[PDB]
C-alpha cells in the first residue's frame, strides 16, 4: 500500500456513512459504515468550476479575453452494482431515496486512502436481460465541499493496542473506567469498539477514549476491543465480585 | 431463488392487473393479473428525481455549490414481445392504450421478489423484418409512487450470536475451523468478523460463517469475535503447543 505510486485499481470499496458524528473527521474508520457488496463498476464524480469575466475596457492589450474560476461543483457520481433486494445496503440505498436527506458515502480506494463525499441520490436504475447479472445502478448529486483524497495525505500506523489488564474488584454500582492506548505514542487516526460479551452481568459505556464498564449481576466475563476496521483486537477481564 | 444473492435475470415474467382490488396489497398472487407472454426485450423505467436549488446568500463556504432532492418520477417503462394479435392480452393492452386509463403492472424476478409499478400507455410500435419475427413494442409512462421491491423485505435479527468455545487442540499448523451460529430462529442476517489479538502466535482467516485458526508459536491467545451489529461478541480461548 503505498500512496505515491500509481495503483491498479481494482478492490475500490464503496461505504455509506449511517452514524452521528462528523464524517470528515475519521473516515479512515469503518465502525458507522455501511459496505455495499459487489460494485459492477463506478465513476467518481467530476470537480467542475464556472468562470466569470475578468475582462474590463480600462485593461490594456485587450486582444485577448480573460476569465477567472468562479462556483466549483462536485458534480454527480455513478455506479452500478449487482441487484440484491434482500441484502442489507440496499434496503438503505432505497430508503435513503426514498427520504432524500443528504448522506456521506466514501470510496475506499486500494491505496490506504479514502475519498468522502456528501451527496442525494438523484437516479435510481435497473438493466435486466437474460444470460447476464441483473444490474441496479444509482446516480448521485454530491452537495456541499468534498473531503478530497489529498488533503488529509498524512496517515499513520503501527503495531499494537495497549490496555491495562486485570481489573479485577468492580463494586459501587461497577462504572469504573479502565485506560486504553496506541502503541505510536498516541499520534494516529484512531478508531474501535467495545462491548460486553454477556450484558447479563455489566455492560459498556465507550465514550472519548476511555472505557467505563457498570455491571449488573456476578461473574467472570471478557469485554474485547477492535480497532474500527478491526486490524487489531484486545481482551480484559471482569470478575464481578458479590460485595 | 435467494434475493440476498444475485440473479441471472432469465425467467422474468410480467403481468397486467385485471380485478378491481388494490394491486398494492398482495402482488404476489397472480389471480387477477394476466401474462404478457413471449416477451423479447424488458427495460423497466427508472426512478428520477429533480434537483432544486439550496443555495442562500447570506450561509458561508460560497466556494461551492449545493442543492437538493425534490419531485420524485417513476419514469417510463419500455418492453418488446412477440405479435399475437389473436392472443388475450394483447387484445386487452391495445383496449388499455386506447382508453387510456392509468393501470398496474407487475414484473416476477426469479427472486421471489415483484416490482409493481402503476403507469398508462404512451406508445405502441411494430417492426416488420424478413427473416425475424414480427415484434411489437410497448411504452408505459409511470405516474404515482411505484410499489419497489424492497418494500417487501422484512429483517430478523438481534437474540444475540454465538461460538463454540476453548477447543484447545492448536499443532502442527492447524487451520482449525470455528462455527459460529445465530440463535434466532434460524433466520437472521449474519454479518460478522473475528480478529486475532495477537497475531504472531496464532492468527485467524476469517471465510463466511467458519474462522480458518493457525497457530505459529507457542503461547495462550484469547480471540474476539465480533458483528456488524454493535452488540453481540464473543471470546474463544486458544493454546498454541511448540509441539
Amino acid at each position: 500500500p503505498n500512496p505515491t505510486m500509481p495503483v491498479k485499481g481494482a478492490g475500490t470499496t464503496l461505504w455509506v456513512y449511517k452514524g452521528s458524528g462528523d464524517p470528515y473527521a475519521n473516515p479512515l474508520s469503518d465502525v458507522d459504515w455501511s459496505r455495499l457488496a459487489k460494485v459492477k463498476d463506478l465513476t467518481p464524480g467530476e470537480l467542475t468550476a464556472e468562470s466569470y469575466d475578468d475582462s474590463y475596457l480600462d485593461d490594456e492589450d485587450a486582444d485577448w479575453t480573460a476569465t477567472g474560476q468562479g462556483q466549483k461543483s462536485a458534480g454527480d457520481t455513478s455506479f452500478t452494482l449487482a441487484w440484491m433486494p434482500g441484502e442489507q445496503g440496499q434496503q438503505a440505498l432505497l430508503a435513503w431515496f426514498n427520504e432524500g436527506d443528504t448522506r456521506a458515502y466514501k470510496i475506499r480506494f486500494p491505496n490506504g486512502t479514502v475519498d468522502v463525499f456528501r451527496g442525494w441520490v438523484s437516479s435510481i436504475g435497473k438493466a435486466v436481460t437474460a444470460k447476464e447479472v441483473i444490474t441496479r445502478t444509482v446516480k448521485v448529486t454530491n452537495v456541499g465541499r468534498p473531503s478530497m483524497a489529498e488533503d488529509r495525505s498524512t496517515v499513520t500506523a503501527a503495531t499494537g493496542m495497549t490496555v491495562t489488564p486485570a481489573s479485577t474488584s468492580v463494586v459501587k454500582g461497577q462504572s469504573t473506567t479502565l485506560t486504553v492506548a496506541f502503541q505510536p505514542e498516541g499520534v494516529t487516526d484512531k478508531s474501535f469498539r467495545a462491548v460486553s460479551a454477556d450484558k447479563t452481568k455489566a455492560t459498556v459505556s465507550v465514550s472519548g477514549m476511555t472505557i467505563t464498564v457498570n455491571g449488573v449481576a456476578a461473574g467472570k466475563v471478557n469485554i474485547p476491543v477492535v480497532s474500527g476496521n478491526g486490524e487489531f483486537a484486545a481482551v480484559a477481564e471482569i470478575t464481578v465480585t458479590a460485595s
